[PDB]
């Protein structure tokens, strides 16, 4: 089942990115302005959902960039997998 396979890849990647985001915001903002993990989950899923509320964001030199870098990579990485998911839907139709 390829449909299944890429569904998995999507989920895996999402999970990975969420994890990287939690782990990303965890050690940094924990210094200057302390934030709970749920705030991170929020931010991550707020970034990959393309929402961007802005209640709390990075105020620090590296902190923004790191989030940014992860997004930029994600924004390339995001469609790769959606693109993938599309390819199978085309195979299923065939």
């Amino acid at each position: 089942s390829a449909m299944f396979n890429q569904v998995l890849i999507l989920i895996c990647t999402l999970l990975c990115l969420v994890f990287t985001g939690t782990c990303g915001i965890q050690h940094l903002e924990r210094a200057g302005e302390k934030l709970s993990l749920f705030k991170s989950f929020y931010f991550c899923i707020v970034t990959f959902s393309t929402v961007g509320y802005g209640d709390v964001t990075p105020k620090i030199w590296p902190s923004q960039l790191l989030v940014v870098i992860m997004i930029c990579v994600a924004l390339v990485v995001l469609p790769l997998q959606f693109e993938e998911l599309v390819y199978l839907w085309m195979e299923r139709q065939k």
